[PDB]
C-alpha cells in the first residue's frame, strides 16, 4: 500500500500527512508544466483528501478517466521524485493499483530498469494484474526488474502484450501527452517483435506463409496504419516506417499488401517525415509489380527535388524500383 513508504511507516501516516508530502509534489509538476494544473480542482484538491471511492458508479467512471489521463500526462516524468510522490497520492487516496492497475503498470513499463518500477511491482494485487501483463509474476515474486529482453519475446509471442504496449502509446499521441521516450521503448518493442514473428512465421510451404502473413497483418497492420497518419507526432510516424521497412525488406508480402502501405504513408507524410518516409516508399518499391498507383505517383512528384533525393537514398538502398514505377505510371 505504498511507493515510497515502508508497510509499518505507511499503516500509521494520517491522509493530512500524506496529502502534504504528495501535494508539494505535484506543486513541483505544475511549475513545470501547467498541463498538471487542471487535476488542481480534481485528483489533487484538498477535498480528494476525504473523498472515499467506495462511497457512485458514474462518479468512479469519471475518476477513472481523470486518472488514467493523469497517469498519460505524468508518464514523461516518472524519474523525478514529486512524479513518484504525486502518484503516490493516487495510489494511497484512490487506490489505482487496483482499480487502474491496466494503465498504471503501462504508464510505469517504459521505466522498467528505474527501483520505483519494482516498488510497484511489490504493491500490485497479483490477481488484479490484466493477463496480458502477467509475465511479470516471476519479477513481483522476485522483487527484480524485467530486462528489455524478457518485455521483447513476451511481446513478440502474445499479441495481447504488444496490443497493449500499442494502444497506451497511440492514446498518449492523440492526447499530445507523449514525449521522447515513449515513442521509442514503442518503436524498438515493435520492431523487434516484428522481426521475431516474421522468423517464427517463416514457411516453405506457400499456403502456410500466405496465411501466416494474413494472420501477421491482422495483429499489427491497424497499429501501424494509425500510427503513419499521426500528423502531429512526427516521431511515432518515423519509427512507423521503421517497422514497415522490416515487414518490405524481411517479410516475404504480396503486392497488395506492400501497396496499401505505400498510399497510407504517402496519405499521412508531411514536411517532417518526407525524406524518411520516402526512403520507406523505395524499400517498399523494391520489394514489389513493377508500376505503382497512382495515389503514390501523384504524391511521390511533390517531394522538393525528388531526383536529388534519390540519387542520395541510392547511397544505401535500392532505388530503382519506385522510380521505374514513377516512370511508368505516367499514362
Amino acid at each position: 500500500k505504498s511507493l515510497i513508504w515502508e508497510p509499518r511507516v505507511a499503516v500509521s501516516q494520517t491522509f493530512a500527512e500524506i496529502y502534504s508530502q504528495c501535494y508539494e509534489g505535484f506543486k513541483e509538476l505544475c511549475h513545470l508544466d501547467s498541463r498538471f494544473v487542471p487535476f488542481d480542482a480534481t485528483l489533487f484538491s484538498a477535498q480528494s483528501q476525504e473523498v472515499d471511492r467506495t462511497q457512485t458508479a458514474e462518479e468512479n467512471a469519471a475518476l477513472d478517466k481523470r486518472v488514467d489521463s493523469f497517469l498519460h500526462l505524468v508518464g514523461s516524468r516518472l524519474r523525478l521524485m514529486p512524479a513518484i510522490k504525486a502518484v503516490e497520492w493516487l495510489i494511497r487516496r484512490f487506490r489505482i493499483h487496483e482499480f487502474n492497475t491496466g494503465t498504471l503498470l503501462a504508464t510505469f513499463l517504459p521505466y522498467h530498469t528505474i527501483p520505483a518500477f519494482v516498488t510497484l511491482l511489490s504493491i500490485l494485487p497479483v490477481q488484479r494484474i490484466p493477463i496480458e501483463y502477467r509475465f511479470l509474476d516471476p519479477y513481483i515474486k522476485s522483487l527484480t526488474p524485467p530486462p528489455r529482453a524478457a518485455i521483447v519475446q513476451q511481446a513478440t509471442n502474445r499479441p495481447d502484450l504488444l496490443s497493449a504496449i500499442s494502444r497506451y502509446t497511440l492514446d498518449s499521441c492523440r492526447a499530445k501527452q507523449e514525449y521522447p521516450g515513449l515513442i521509442s521503448f514503442w518503436g524498438g518493442i515493435m520492431a523487434e517483435a516484428v522481426n521475431g514473428m516474421i522468423d517464427k512465421m517463416r514457411s516453405g510451404r506457400r499456403a502456410i506463409q500466405l496465411e501466416n502473413d494474413h494472420l501477421l497483418l491482422q495483429q499489427i497492420g491497424p497499429v501501424l496504419s494509425e500510427a503513419m497518419v499521426m500528423k502531429d507526432v512526427p516521431g511515432i510516424q518515423i519509427a512507423s516506417y521503421m517497422v514497415v521497412a522490416i515487414l518490405a525488406a524481411k517479410g516475404s508480402l504480396n503486392d497488395n499488401i506492400l501497396t496499401a502501405f505505400m498510399e497510407q504513408l504517402v496519405h499521412g507524410w508531411t514536411v517532417d517525415t518526407l525524406r524518411p518516409g520516402l526512403v520507406c516508399l523505395t524499400m517498399l518499391a523494391q520489394h514489389r509489380a513493377k508500376q505503382l498507383s497512382g495515389r503514390v505517383a501523384k504524391a511521390v512528384i511533390k517531394v522538393p527535388d525528388l531526383v536529388s533525393s534519390l540519387r542520395d537514398i541510392s547511397k544505401e538502398h535500392q532505388v530503382d524500383k519506385l522510380a521505374n514505377g514513377l516512370v511508368l505510371a505516367f499514362v
